[PDB]
């Protein structure tokens, strides 16, 4: 009915430009901020949400030269942060997962997709048509002969992890809603809110469309009224700091 344990594994970071964490913001100050993926231990078999960085970004700081996002987005990626090391360091290689969730195809959430040939990929097919054409894509990110679930909407993958949908920051995003055996219910926003302000206070933040963005941020309101969850943002420097990591879990 639960899921056994909630991991949250650091797999390196990036610097943004703090106009995309608050829209208001004069740009000029970057933010170093965390990349997550999440491992959750189910009776079913672990579940790995997001994937880190491309190898493309190990050891380069300036992958994003000569593109329409030079010197606002600044990879901070050592070999170690590789999606297949922290699995191997964690305890698992790439075929032990029973699923990958996408909770979108953006460079620090899909770049380590590649790497998982056999696992079923679960991912919005909203995203995955827009990742298919639109330039803020990775070619890493959107891998032609994956094993894609394309899923449409509110979905439940395995008791006690529902995907919900919450489009807006990327055309097809997904949010996670958990169970957890020592916690109860969780809120993984991803990337509908980078920081607790972009989602308490409506703070406006980088997006593909951030009317629909706030649409999706109200309907989490909604859940989160509902079931009072534990709620983690999607790169939220101050939220770091208290956040339980592997080897802790929730
Ligand atoms: C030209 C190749 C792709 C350029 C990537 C554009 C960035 C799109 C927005 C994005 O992926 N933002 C990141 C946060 C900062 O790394 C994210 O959604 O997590
Ligand atoms: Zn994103
Ligand atoms: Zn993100």
């Amino acid at each position: 009915m639960t899921v056994k344990k909630l991991y949250f594994i650091p797999a390196g970071r990036c610097m943004l430009d703090h106009s995309s964490v608050n829209s208001a913001l004069t740009p000029g100050k970057l933010l170093n901020l965390p990349v997550w993926c999440y491992l959750l231990e189910t009776e079913e078999g672990p579940i790995l949400v997001d994937t880190g960085m491309p190898e493309s970004a190990v050891n380069n700081e300036g992958l994003f030269n000569g593109t329409f996002v030079e010197g606002q987005i600044l990879p901070k990626m050592t070999e170690e942060d590789r999606i297949v090391n922290i699995l191997k360091r964690v305890g698992y290689e790439p075929d032990d997962l029973l699923y990958i969730i996408s909770s979108h195809l953006h460079w620090d959430h899909a770049g380590g997709n590649g790497a998982f040939t056999n696992t079923p990929i679960i991912v919005q097919r909203t995203e995955y048509e827009a990742a298919l054409h639109r330039e803020e894509y990775m070619k890493e990110c959107i891998l032609p002969h994956l094993n894609y679930k394309i899923i449409e909407g509110d979905y439940e993958v395995v008791p006690g992890v529902q995907l919900l949908y919450t489009p807006g920051h990327s055309p097809g995003h997904q949010s996670l809603f958990i169970e957890t055996e020592q916690s109860g219910s969780v809120l993984l926003t991803i990337d509908a809110s980078y920081t607790k302000e972009n989602f308490e206070d409506e703070v406006p933040f980088a997006g593909f469309d951030p009317e629909l963005a706030l649409s999706s941020i109200k309907r989490l309101k909604e859940v989160v009224k509902k079931e009072k969850p534990i709620i983690f943002f999607g790169h939220d420097i101050e939220q770091e700091k208290s956040c339980r990591v592997f080897p802790e879990y929730i």
